[PDB]
């Protein structure tokens, strides 16, 4: 209650929370890697969610064949499961986050994009699906980043960029790894479970709270602290 009106902020991940992409992510993993010659579930590409496209592939070289990935692996399987992602029906709208963000802004809170994603397709639409919401300078990708989530660096970022200290922002995430960079980062984190996982996971992460999706994390903004 102290720390509501402390609020200048909301910042949210993009695959998961603002569009449902997901789905087509892990099948893309799952693919390309298939396609490589290994074997990356669809859950487990799931639990890399947040990752860089070069961590990902870099850790599940490692786990799988016992050697890094060269740079020239890296940015073919990037380049393929980007294309394999966009070959799919163009990803939609998770329901409530427009409601959401149509809230946070009557707040006057400024809404952030904090994203481990490199997917142009999708960053090229957050104005076409959330118009007047969001902002490259307000915005932090997987362009900006060295290590990325689940690293706080990508959170710590997005705070540098909005002028604002851990206590003026909350962080909307539905991922473990990227719950973790939030609450690493010091800010207050609001889980979404909006994939298959326990939401378990996502408390053992780090989240002070748990919602089961983003409409009903919009239903109960206004109860929140
Ligand atoms: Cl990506
Ligand atoms: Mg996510």
């Amino acid at each position: 209650s102290h720390m509501r009106k402390k609020l200048k902020a909301v910042l949210f991940d993009m695959n998961g929370v603002l569009f449902n992409s997901m789905p087509y992510h892990s099948e893309a993993w799952h693919q390309v890697m298939k396609t490589h010659g290994l074997d990356l579930s669809r859950e487990e590409a799931y639990m890399h969610e947040g990752r860089t496209g070069a961590s990902t592939i870099n850790i599940v070289f490692q786990r799988e064949l016992g050697k890094e990935a060269t740079q020239e692996e890296i940015e073919s399987i990037y380049h393929e499961k980007s294309i394999l992602f966009n070959s799919y029906p163009e990803a939609e709208r998770m329901p409530g986050a427009w409601e959401l963000l149509q809230k946070v802004k009557s707040e006057g809170l400024t809404p952030m994009v904090v994203t481990g994603s490199g997917q142009l397709s999708l960053l090229e639409r957050l104005e076409h699906n959330f118009p007047g919401m969001f902002h490259k300078e307000l915005m932090v990708t997987a362009f900006d980043v060295k290590y990325g989530k689940p690293n706080p660096e990508p959170y710590l970022m997005a705070l540098k960029k909005g002028g604002l200290k851990a206590d003026e922002a909350v962080v909307i995430e539905n991922a473990p790894l990227g719950v973790e960079a939030g609450h690493k980062a010091g800010i207050f984190t609001i889980a979404v479970n909006t994939g298959p996982l326990d939401g378990q996971v996502l408390l053992d992460a780090g989240a002070d709270l748990l919602f089961p999706s983003m409409q009903t994390l919009c239903d109960s903004w206004d109860t929140i602290m």
